RNA sequence: UUUUUUUUUUUUUUUUUUUUUUUUUUCUCCUCUUUUUUUUUUUU
């Protein structure tokens, strides 16, 4: 489980790059299941990241 | 005997206004028959 974090922020980006598209289309049927998918898949261990952040 | 790297949720907020129910048409139009008009009066 060293991967599969990275791999969950790789997608990430893509999906939050096809509301851009979704929209410029004129598309929300899918612009809306990537907005879905984007807050179903933030995490808060996916943002620990470092020890002294704050 | 299968390594290394590929960032992410638009910036902004400390804008004035001294009025008053309604609202605006429809034309001139043959009234039939015992009458002058009776009348005081009293019991409410």
């Amino acid at each position: 489980e060293g991967l599969v974090v990275r791999c969950i922020q790789r997608l990430a980006e893509m999906c939050r790059s096809l509301r851009g598209a979704a929209r410029l289309v004129g598309e929300p049927v899918l612009g809306a299941k990537m907005e879905t998918a984007a807050t179903l898949l933030r995490r808060d261990i996916v943002f620990a990241a470092s020890l002294y952040t704050q």
